[PDB]
């Protein structure tokens, strides 16, 4: 069961566990609804339940390069730069349908950073 993280997080007490955008986190402890256990790379700790997004199956992480504001007619997202986003679809016309927290919408392949 597996997150990307949306938003750094910085410890404050040893045991929580440092996040960066684009992380991949193990998830350990569904402890309660603010703080989870988890595991980014070898590490373990506690980290903020909230910053975090599901990974589904197939779906590759992006970050953003540049900000984008998207024809909202046209079904297209706004996101900022820095900001993650995840697919687990294929290009059309340039574009591709990605996923950030709620936000679900097509981006340009060339707003797009692989991680």
């Amino acid at each position: 069961n597996t997150y990307v993280a949306l938003y750094k997080f910085v410890p404050q007490e040893n045991e929580d566990l440092e996040m960066r955008p684009g992380d991949i986190i193990t998830l350990l402890e569904d402890s309660n609804e603010d703080w989870w256990k988890g595991k980014i790379q070898d590490r373990i700790g506690f980290f903020p339940a909230n910053f975090v997004q599901r990974l589904q199956q197939n779906e590759k992480i992006f970050r953003c390069v540049r900000t984008f504001i998207g024809c909202k007619e046209q079904g297209q997202i706004t996101l900022k730069e820095n900001q993650i986003c995840v697919s687990s679809e294929e290009e059309q016309d340039g574009f591709i349908r990605v996923l950030s927290g709620k936000k679900k919408g097509l981006i340009p392949l060339d707003v797009l950073e692989n991680i």
